[PDB]
């Protein structure tokens, strides 16, 4: 298998990486490991203006005052269990958000600040029959309401919640009340169930306390159910929010309609449905172990046709010291990292099963070291039904001596592990900043990209509707409208000119500059930056892309194209020429 | 005789070389290691990095000072700090051309220490820095011409007050040097191996503009300058007046609306780069003491060479074996070119002095080979910067990667080896020995970076190794705790709705490679702390509730639950 790409030729997957605490989106290309685009989401990016432009402020919402993300879990949206190249999806920590971006203009598109919770860290999609839902996981307890009364975690209103996003319109579809708290989430191969890892069954906040159960649990959730009730009217609101809650706790031990609990050992982590759709499979973490859950057990077990929720595990399978993650090679084997340990341990499932029925067998295949302490890791395809065998990324948080010395605060090491034979072979290290977590691969055909946009696009079309209503083309026009203290410039941009070269306006105007790059060659992107005032932003070919400022400064002031004589002058008339307030 | 170096740097084995890229137009520096070409770090520079809390932290909007109500920046030119004319690890500075900004970065931390607004100018652009005996200033060009004052009478860039200026920064202070006025607007600059000459490209036949720096320093010792403004930087007028010439500049005339302006190696010429000339002109060094003397009848004579090239000529580095490598923006090429042989041919003799011209993909900028800004110019690895990268990455939607290209050009013919994609044009690099490299394991508890906020905690009585305490002081509320893996010294407080709040965290751990951090949930307030750091922010408890905290950088087993609680009490 080709593990170097030369100039010329071309990698053979994208890689979608988390951009962890820098709070962006990267996109890379596999086997190479090269990074081909940064993708802002969370980050305020100087290059492109996201986070400083009217478009990106608006996707962003109030959220927009934050500088800063936290991403972790990045996935793509399914039809029929198998990628549609449609989305792109990621969580945000910090600030309690979920993102989409479109990877057709590889852009973030929406954003929501998910109510009534705090920190949104576990994060999956549905596979079947399609995306319909964004799963997403609050992983803190609060108190409901969260108005300073009550601060006790013990309280009857203390809990979290695991959220529903419709992946469609990014709104709400619903929340599920649990019992302790929620780490990762993953769904299965029907659309029926989805399951969470908790780590913190007993509801503490300190460290001996959140670690003092023998067993913690997945909880598993009937999402039919869910709708079911929710069609019924059967749910509650929180505080302003009209997302519809359900309560999937349990009450003096008798289970809710919406949930189930599989006790599993030990505050457990990953979270992962095997491609065959067969297990949800728990990694152990402080256990030494996985949980292998039978998805095909899960109705029974709802409509209490087994004794015991220990019923649906089919496997505990001792693997080593520290599984965090586990992922698939789409032929019978899993693959799990072992973060104390500091291995990938590649196992084979049906074997585990069966040693779980006392047959002895040694499905233990391959421990590979890695360098070091792994977080997650990926197989290409993994989370589809046509996961394909041939790659393997294992995400580790310790790189020490596997580079060159950069000071305090060292890279990531995300390694490169061919997994298309019997034995696995490491193959590159992949220095990456700051701790992506996870990633995820698709096909090179499974992506398909915008050259140039289309001038109807949702990105701009409200300022395409605020430009209409100054009576703008915006595709021709170089005017200049005022409007008291308001300034909106509306031009035209084809290298090497921006169409209206220099303005003026008075001391203290908020001035919107909007620009349209009516070129509609490939590559050929514009750029505008205002000197001195903190404005930069991209224009690509057929977009409109805009930015607001106050001209605070007397004076000229130039500004110019970032993106390659293609300049122009902002001239600012002194206040004190000027009606005075 | 053949270029044949390892290019695979596989799992294990270490690179050669750091690369130092311009982050572009998103504000950041970029460490790299060569030739493997991976990015192993990135320094946040003008930009608000999330991750470390760059722009967000104390300490950070101390460094920017009043800029910290800046976003973005945009980056061009990495340069590196010398000694005698080698590079001696010390320091790195660039430029920002969007808020008219010059950075420091300490090489031994791998973070910017130091940033000063340039006074009474537009735009950053061309950087470079002094070589011999040492880098004692950082010269930069500002770009744009404009009005001075710039108060708004007047806006006519043709009045005799509107200028751009050639700025000097002392280098270890950081502060303003001097500014010299020129003629017309300034492209790219470098300066000689004594410490007396620097150059400037000039468009108003445009020039070279030469700065006789040791009669600048003199005219400053004796008192004989203006300031502009409210700034003290000494300001000296190297403009032309009435054809006349100042004591601080000579113009020589050079084609044709020149870019690139490169010292060679063996320190002989200021290579200008012709843009709209076929061409580059060769400017001997060693005849300008006799062009500011008046011994010479024209400017024109301290030229040598003028070789032809190819079309689009840009800039030009060198590989310390004799030859000069030129990018041609039209052409798509890298030229390898004798300077020697230019030089005779100049003077009429038949010789080619073109030895090779290589296919770069495409449309090349910058390019850059390994210690070419020393005399340890060591002709090793190349990196041409080319600005359409087109088809030689997979797509990824309508903005595109600049393709930084690394070539073998250790022997006698230029190797392609690698296609390296980057984001938001990074524009040029730079390159440096493992060797020239020292970096600290773990921080010095005495480092200025953060030794503001150790004045801080002396004011509070505070040992900021030991201590977990919440000072309360009206409104203001400031918490001290250490960290160590996996918790937090203080976890959980208690304030007032609408109290501004500060928290400062020393990591106590002494293990290399074990980082903290420290993320408020739903308050935008994010940062790093490494090991022996002190880090502290500001934010205000607008919210009443538990709001809880959490250490961002994994660093342990029990990493989720390394954790704490705000509790905010409602007005
Ligand atoms: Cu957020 S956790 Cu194992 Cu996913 Cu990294
Ligand atoms: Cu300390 Cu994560
Ligand atoms: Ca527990
Ligand atoms: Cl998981
Ligand atoms: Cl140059
Ligand atoms: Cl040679
Ligand atoms: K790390
Ligand atoms: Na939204
Ligand atoms: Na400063
Ligand atoms: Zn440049
Ligand atoms: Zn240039």
């Amino acid at each position: 298998q080709k593990i170097h790409v030369g100039p010329g030729e071309l990698d053979d997957y994208y890689g979608f990486w988390s951009g962890g605490h820098q709070g962006e989106v990267r996109v890379l290309g596999v086997p190479s490991m090269r990074e081909l685009m940064r993708i802002p989401v969370f980050n305020v990016d100087s290059a492109t203006g996201w986070g400083l432009t009217n478009e990106s402020r608006h996707i962003m919402g109030d959220s927009a005052k934050f500088l800063n993300g936290d991403c972790h879990h990045p996935h793509i949206s399914m039809t029929d269990g198998k990628y549609d190249g449609k989305y792109l999806f990621i969580n945000d920590k910090a600030n309690s958000r979920v993102a989409r971006i479109r990877l057709d203009i590889m852009k973030c598109d929406k954003m929501i600040t998910v109510p009534n919770v705090q920190a949104i860290h576990g994060l999956r999609l549905q596979k079947v029959p399609h995306t319909k839902y964004v799963f997403a996981n609050a992983e803190f307890i609060i108190p409901h309401p969260n108005d300073g009364k009550v601060f006790d975690l013990q309280d009857e209103n203390s809990y979290t919640m695991y959220n529903a996003i419709d992946a469609e319109t990014m709104e709400m579809a619903f929340q599920v009340i649990v019992d302790g708290n929620l780490d990762n989430t993953d769904a299965d191969y029907t659309g029926r169930f989805a399951a969470a890892t908790c780590y913190n069954s007993e509801k503490a906040f300190d460290l001996g306390g959140m670690m003092r159960n023998e067993r913690d649990w997945v909880v598993v959730f009937d999402i039919h159910a869910v709708e079911a009730a929710v069609k019924a009217g059967d749910f509650i609101t929180l505080g302003d929010s009209k997302t519809p809650v359900l309560d999937g706790r349990k009450k003096d031990g008798k289970d809710s309609k919406f949930t189930r609990y599989v006790p599993v050992p030990k505050n457990p982590h990953g979270c992962n449905t095997s491609s065959d759709g067969k297990y949800f499979i728990a990694a152990g973490k402080l256990s030494p172990t996985c949980s292998m859950i039978a998805i095909d057990k899960l109705p029974d077990l709802f409509a209490g046709k087994l004794a015991d929720p220990r019923d649906v595990i089919v496997g505990e399978p001792e693997l080593g010291l520290g599984p965090l993650h586990t992922t698939f090679d789409g032929r019978g084997n899993a693959y799990t990292t072992l973060f104390i340990d500091s291995q990938v341990v590649k196992w084979n499932m049906e074997e585990a099963v069966r040693a779980y029925k006392g047959e002895k067998v040694n499905y233990i295949k391959q421990k590979l070291d890695v360098h070091y302490q792994p977080g997650h890791l990926h197989a290409s395809l993994c989370e589809t039904n046509e996961a394909d065998g041939k790659w393997l990324v294992a995400l580790s948080k310790f790189s020490k001596d596997r580079f060159l010395p950069v000071g305090p605060l060292h890279p990531e090491n995300d390694q490169l592990i061919d997994i298309s034979g019997d034995e696995m072979k490491l193959v590159h290290d992949g220095p990456t900043f700051a701790e992506p977590h996870d990633c995820i691969m698709a096909r090179r055909d499974q992506i398909k990209t915008k050259k140039i946009w289309d001038r109807n696009d949702p990105f701009f079309a409200p300022t395409v509707e605020m430009a209409k209503k100054d009576g703008i083309n915006l595709d021709t026009d170089n005017k200049v409208i005022r409007d008291g203290n308001k300034v909106r410039v509306y031009m035209t941009s084809m290298a090497p000119a921006f169409g209206v070269q220099e303005f003026t306006v008075k001391q203290g105007d908020e001035v919107t500059v909007t620009i349209t790059n009516i070129d509609q060659i490939e590559d050929v992107s514009a750029g505008f930056v205002v000197v001195n005032h903190g404005v930069s932003m991209e224009i690509s070919p057929q977009q409109t892309s805009s930015i607001t400022f106050v001209a605070d400064k007397p004076g000229l002031h130039w500004y110019y194209c970032s993106w390659f004589e293609m300049v122009g002058r902002m001239m600012v008339e002194p206040a004190w020429s000027h009606p005075q307030f």
